[PDB]
C-alpha cells in the first residue's frame, strides 16, 4: 500500500509552475543552467528546460552531477559525487541543481560544495519535485513542487516516465 | 523610495500566480475570481485572460467594491462594502479574492464577509501582487507577487495600466 | 493506534515560547487582552496569560468565547461555526486582542471569533495564537502563534488533551473511526 | 540612517524568544552546542547560552569560528575559516552555528563544510539576529530575529555593547 500524493497531472502543473518562477526570479533563463542531481533529478532539469525553452524561445543548458552513498558501515552514510558533466562554464552564472526529494539536505550539500568548488556560480539555487522534511543541515529548496509531511519510516516513491514508465509521486512504509 | 517591480516583474509574477491558480484548483474549473476595486478588479481580469489562454476555458470574474468610511478623533478607517457584482452563484464554489496590496487585512475581511452574504462558497483563497506587512487582523494571502515588508511611514505606490497607464510598484516615504 | 506528538513537557516548552513570541511582537503586553475559544481554548489563554503574568510582572485579562456549530443546508452543506457568547471583562477598543484556540484546520471558526469582535468593539488589532494548525484552510486566515503544525490527512485528527479539561497533557494524531 | 530595525530592547526579546525555540526544537538543548562566527555571532551565541542555562537548568557549551573574507581583486570575495575552538567532540551532537546577519549565504557554508568535514554531527542548524535576503545558495537560518529583504546597495549595521558599547541594528545607504 501507498497514498497516492500526484498523479501524472499534478506533476505536469508543478513543473509548468516551477519553470514560470524561475523565469520570474532570475529575471529571464539567460545565464542560467540547470543542473540535474543523479538519474531522476536530471530527467527533471531536461523537463524543466524544455519547458523553459518553449516560454522564452532560448535554450537552457542542462548539465549533471552524479551522486552516491557511502557507507561505514563499520551510522551516518555520506553522499559523495562520483562525476559531473557540465557542458559550459559556470563561472559568475546561476546554477540551479534539481533534483526530485529533498529530505536531509546532505545531497545537495554535496552537490553544492562540489559547483563551488570548481567554478564560482554568481549563485546556486536548488529546485525539488518534493521537500519530505526533516533537514539535518540549513539548506532548502528555493522552488518546491510539494510540501509532502512525512515520518522517518516512511518513504517516497517518484516515479518518471524516462526512468520508470510512470509519472507519479506516492508515500510508503520502508 | 525604491522601485520594486517593473512592468516586466509584474507580468511575470502575475503569469506565475495564474499557473499557481490552476496548479492548486486542478484547473481552474468551479473556480471564480472576486477582484476588489478597482485595481483588484483589473488584476483579476489579467489573471482571469492568462488562464484562459492557459486551459483554454473562461474563468468568471466579479467584482466587489469596497469604500473607506471615517470617524472624527493613523487609524481607525473602516473599510465598508458598497457593492457587488458577481455573475455567477458561488454556492459551493471556489473563490479567489483579488486585491493589489495587502496592508492591515481589512479590507478582505469586508470582503471575505460580504462573500458570505451572496453563496457559501466551497472555499475563499486571495491573490494579491503585493504584500507589505503590518497585519491587524489573522489574514494571509495565498499567492503574492511580492512580499515586500514595509514600515508604517512608508506607502506602496502601485501602479497599473488601465487606471494609471503605467505598470510599476514602488515604495515612498509616508511622513 | 495515535502517535504521540507532544507531551506534556513539549506543549509547557511550545506555551512558554508561544508567550514570549507575544511579548516581543507587540512589545511587551501592555494593553493586550487574550481571548480563549471554547473550553481549550480558553485554559490555554489562562496558560499564557499566567506565564506573561511571570515574565513582565503584569496580569493579562483573558476572555472568552463560545461558539458552537450549527447544520444543514438540507439540500448536506458544511456546517457554520456561531458565536453563541462571549465574555470579556474589559473594553477592547483601541486594545490588541489575541484570541487562542487549540486546533486551526478550515479557519472557519476563527472567523465567526473575529468577525464578532470587530463588530462590537474596536481593537487596534486581532491575533490569533494556535496550539496546532492542521492545515486544510477554506478561508485566508493563518495563526500568528502556532505550537506545532501537524498536518493531517483526510483520515487523521488531532487529539488535544489538557490537564485542566481532560486530567491529562498531550498532543495525538489519530485515526477518526 | 536609512532605518533602525531593532533598539536594545527589542534584541533582548529576539534572543529571549530564539533561546526558547532551541529549548523547543531541540528538546531542551541536551547534546547541542553553540558555535558563533566571528566577533559578532560569538557574542550572540554567548548571550543565548547563558540564556538557555537560565530556563531550564542545563548549561550550553559555545564554540568559535572565525571566518576572513579573501578578496582576488582589489564582487565575487570568499570567506574562508582561519580558525576554529571547538571545547567538545561533536560528533553525533547537534550544533546551532550563530551569527549577527545572513546575507549570501557564503560565511555560513564556510562555517557548515568546516564542521561537516571534521566532526560528524546528528546536524546542524542555524540562528541569526538579522536575515538581510539576497542569498546565492539554498542556505536557510532555522531561527531568526527579524526578517530583513535589503537592496544590494544598503547595508546593516549591528551593534552589540559587548563591541560597540551599544546594542542595535539598523539599515545603512552604502
Ligand atoms: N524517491 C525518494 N528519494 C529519496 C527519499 N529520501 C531521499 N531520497 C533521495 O536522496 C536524496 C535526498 O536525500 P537527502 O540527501 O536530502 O537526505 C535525493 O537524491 C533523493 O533521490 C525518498 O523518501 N524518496
Ligand atoms: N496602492 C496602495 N494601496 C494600499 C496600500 N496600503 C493599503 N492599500 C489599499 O488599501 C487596501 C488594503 O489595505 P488594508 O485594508 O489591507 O489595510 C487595498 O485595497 C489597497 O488598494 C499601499 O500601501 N498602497
Ligand atoms: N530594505 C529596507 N527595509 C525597510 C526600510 N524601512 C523599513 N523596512 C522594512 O519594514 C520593516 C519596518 O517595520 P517597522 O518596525 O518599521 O514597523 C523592517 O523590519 C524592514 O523589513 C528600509 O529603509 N529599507
Ligand atoms: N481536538 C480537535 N479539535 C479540532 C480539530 N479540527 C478542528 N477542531 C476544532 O474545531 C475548531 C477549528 O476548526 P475550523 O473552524 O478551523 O475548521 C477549533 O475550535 C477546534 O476545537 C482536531 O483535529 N482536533
Ligand atoms: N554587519 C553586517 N554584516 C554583514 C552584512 N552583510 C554581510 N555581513 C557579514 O557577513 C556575513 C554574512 O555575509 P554572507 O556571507 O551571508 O554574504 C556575516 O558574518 C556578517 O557579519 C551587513 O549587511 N551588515
Ligand atoms: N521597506 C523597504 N524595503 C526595501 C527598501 N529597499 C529595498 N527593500 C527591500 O529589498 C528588496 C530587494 O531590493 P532590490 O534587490 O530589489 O533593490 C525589496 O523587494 C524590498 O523588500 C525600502 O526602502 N523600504
Amino acid at each position: 500500500q501507498k497514498a497516492v500524493i500526484l498523479d501524472e497531472q499534478a506533476i505536469r502543473r508543478a513543473l509548468t509552475r516551477i519553470a514560470h518562477e524561475m523565469i520570474e526570479r532570475n529575471k529571464g533563463m539567460n545565464n542560467c543552467i540547470l543542473v540535474g542531481i543523479k538519474t531522476r533529478g536530471i530527467y527533471l532539469a531536461k523537463r524543466l528546460a524544455e519547458r523553459i525553452e518553449q516560454i522564452e524561445g532560448n535554450p537552457v543548458t542542462v548539465g549533471e552531477i552524479d551522486i552516491t552513498l557511502y557507507r561505514d558501515d563499520l551510522s551516518n552514510d555520506e553522499p559523495l559525487v562520483k562525476g559531473a558533466d557540465i557542458p559550459v562554464d559556470i563561472t559568475d552564472q546561476k546554477v540551479i541543481l534539481v533534483d526530485d526529494v529533498l529530505y536531509t539536505g546532505r545531497t545537495v550539500r554535496a552537490g553544492m560544495d562540489a559547483l563551488v568548488d570548481v567554478g564560482r556560480p554568481s549563485s546556486i539555487q536548488l529546485a525539488v519535485l518534493v521537500d519530505r522534511g526533516h533537514r539535518e543541515l540549513p539548506i532548502r529548496a528555493d522552488y518546491i513542487g510539494k510540501n509532502i509531511p512525512t515520518s522517518k519510516s516512511e518513504k517516497v516513491m517518484v516515479q518518471l516516465d524516462e526512468v520508470d514508465q510512470n509519472d507519479l509521486v506516492a508515500i510508503y512504509e520502508n
